């Protein structure tokens, strides 16, 4: 009923933060501190929407995308990261992100931005 | 045809951008200053305006809160470098459909766009 998010972020402070303010009303998140908890906590048919950076201790948020695409083509993810540069940002487009969202950002921007893709993920009535 | 009102004083960008979009299928009317965008925005007529925040004869936001006021459901993004923290949150609180950043390559815009066009206007 309640979207479930994979929340891949590393930073505690921010990461708690975000789990927090999503859980509040609307999401419920499983929240991975590194890419191979992310492994674990990801399995088809698990998520609504995956959120995640792109440098982990342990990885790339890139090829951690790479990977849920081949195993799922239409999770939707997107990106919420410190390099947003126009690369970046292409190569999260070309890839399929749903999103890219700079840091650093106000929270109610990336609720807005993260309704929006929400509700892309709605059937057609 | 959807119609984009563009609203970009560089003219080397702007020349670019009308291009490709019409050889899209888009009707593109291009403005370079606030003065004409004003002058060019009706209601009823546009499907997405294009604008920046930086303009010669002042700041998009006033543009962006005119149209708003006019027309509060007319999709509209921003394509600019004061593409910072405060200024994206304005953008969104306001409604922007989406906020790109400049630099930008090409196709980053079009894939972009393509999506913000793509959505349902009004409520069927």
């Amino acid at each position: 009923m309640k979207p479930r998010i994979l929340l891949v972020e590393d930073d505690e402070g921010l990461g708690e933060t975000l789990k927090e303010r999503l859980e509040q009303d609307k999401y419920r998140v499983e929240w991975a501190k590194t890419i191979s908890e992310a492994e674990n906590l990801y399995r088809p048919n698990a998520f609504d929407l995956v959120v995640l950076d792109l440098r982990l201790p342990d990885g790339n948020g890139f090829d951690l995308a790479e990977m849920i695409v081949k195993k799922e083509k239409d999770l939707p993810f997107l990106f919420l990261t410190a390099q947003a540069g126009a690369q970046e940002r292409l190569r999260g487009f070309e890839l399929g992100a749903a999103e890219f969202i700079p840091k650093p950002f106000h929270l109610k921007e990336f609720l807005i931005r993260l309704e929006r893709v929400i509700s892309l993920t709605r059937p057609h009535y």
